[PDB]
């Protein structure tokens, strides 16, 4: 009996793609919402084991879910509401990302390419440093196969094209510091990524590597939980494991730091994206507990919506 952080059963909470949906990982099963307006849109209690970790693929009707016992990658389809492959490995998986033609499964210490076929056929192989987190970006557009990862040195990005892996990775040298969070805007154009030091984020462009801006955080350093990206990546959010949610400007900003921030009351981490108005911010707790921020570059920011989202 481990248990859960709060409590609730809730072990992993994250978003969909363009984060209109996000998906609970469960100690009994899995649970899908729609993000904005919030509502529940699958729930799955009934599954042994739980699930510790939920990536969402609905244009093809397909999640992949780590068993929260670790070492299964189990592919749900959506529609048949069943487990139609699984993976089993000799080690605890991190992570899973998906996109229409591939599986890549996150380790401790690489990253496993598969076809997604009903009996997947290992393609790559690549060597990262020790990734806890299962710190991995894969872009699921049809004509941007990249997949971003942390390198072997330590604050390194490793970039490689699924469509093109004879052409050499992409290697920037992104922090100093232990990589401790990394997120791909929705074209696949530009990665955000945060060491643990936490004080500086940085975005970069995903076919060049080139550093094209740096955002200051805090002059102290602090523990980032999550990054995205608004539609367009002309903002980003940034959360840490205290609630406080920034939001910059992205895009040649007037200022380094963030023109709005709220902290949700808690005090505990959250996840965060932007809501389906430009002027909201989403921001998801394992408590369980729900928040809609709408914010203004000269105002405080206001809760539009709170929800405890475990009771829909």
């Amino acid at each position: 009996g481990p248990g859960s952080p709060h409590g609730n059963g809730l072990l992993y909470a994250g978003f969909n793609q363009d984060h209109g949906c996000f998906a609970c990982g469960m100690e009994n099963g899995f649970r899908v919402y729609n993000t904005d307006p919030l509502k529940e849109k699958e729930k799955q209690e009934f599954l042994e084991g739980g699930v510790g970790h939920v990536e969402m693929l609905f244009r093809c009707n397909y999640l992949a879910l780590v068993g929260g016992g670790k070492k299964k990658v189990m592919i749900w389809d959506d529609l048949k509401k069943k487990t139609v492959i699984e993976i089993e490995f000799s080690t605890e998986v991190k992570a899973v990302k998906l996109r229409r033609d591939r599986i890549v499964v996150v380790l401790d210490s690489m990253i496993k390419v598969f076809t997604f076929t009903h009996n997947p056929h290992q393609l790559h192989v690549f060597e990262t440093c020790y990734n806890p987190k299962g710190l991995c970006v894969l872009c699921p557009n049809s004509n941007n196969s990249l997949l971003a990862f942390p390198g072997t040195h330590t604050g390194h990005v490793q970039l490689v094209d699924l469509a093109s892996t004879e052409k050499p990775p992409v290697d920037i040298p992104a922090h100093e510091g232990v990589l401790s969070c990394i997120a791909l805007n929705l074209q696949g154009t530009r990665i955000a990524t945060a060491s643990e030091k936490g004080t500086l984020i940085r975005i970069f462009d995903t076919s060049s590597g080139h550093l094209i801006q740096e955002l200051r955080r805090g002059s102290q350093a602090a523990n980032i939980y999550c990054i995205n990206f608004n539609q367009d990546a002309s903002l980003i959010c940034v959360s840490s494991d205290h609630g406080t949610v920034h939001i910059f400007a992205a895009e040649d900003p007037k200022s380094k730091w963030s023109f709005s921030k709220f902290q949700v009351p808690s005090g505990s981490p959250c996840i965060c994206a932007f809501g389906t108005e430009p002027n909201a911010v989403i921001a998801i707790c394992a408590d369980g507990s729900y928040y809609k921020f709408l914010f203004n570059p000269k105002g405080e920011c206001i809760r539009d919506v709170y929800a405890q989202f475990l009771e829909m």
